[PDB]
């Protein structure tokens, strides 16, 4: 029952990091221009990429039982992402018009589910990690 925040940190990081941004980005979103936003979102999406790989390393980090769910969760996050990425690709063009705050708001919405999505990700894992704790700790 030590602090195994070694590799679980990398996994728990992306999740948070991306999340912490999902929100923050929302704040600096309104202002964030179409030149600084295009990437902004691109970043969140980029993080996912690495996150996926990170998960693979986390897969084992957790006890057998939170595999499928985890896998299904990955697609879950991406989902919102994909829809989030598109939202941007549009906002980028639906900003110079005038109905920015409108479309921009939409993004926020996802940001809400996103934060959760990312949560439900580890949330499940958290249920696994324990599955190991209260069972038979090896190392």
């Amino acid at each position: 029952m030590a602090n195994l925040d070694r590799s679980n940190d990398k996994v728990y990081e992306n999740v948070t990091g991306l999340v912490k941004a999902v929100i923050e980005m929302s704040s600096k979103i309104q202002p964030a221009p179409p030149e600084e936003y295009v990437p902004m979102v691109k970043e969140v999406g980029l993080a996912l990429r690495t996150l996926l790989a990170t998960v693979d390393e986390s897969l084992p980090v957790l006890p057998a039982s939170t595999h499928r769910e985890i896998e299904m969760a990955q697609k879950l996050l991406n989902s919102d992402l994909a829809e989030l990425i598109n939202k941007m690709k549009l906002a980028q063009q639906y900003v110079m018009t005038s109905l920015q705050q409108e479309y921009k708001k939409q993004m926020l919405t996802a940001a809400h589910a996103l934060a959760v999505d990312a949560k439900n990700l580890l949330d499940v894992i958290d249920q696994a990690r324990l599955k190991m704790i209260s069972q038979s700790r090896p190392h």
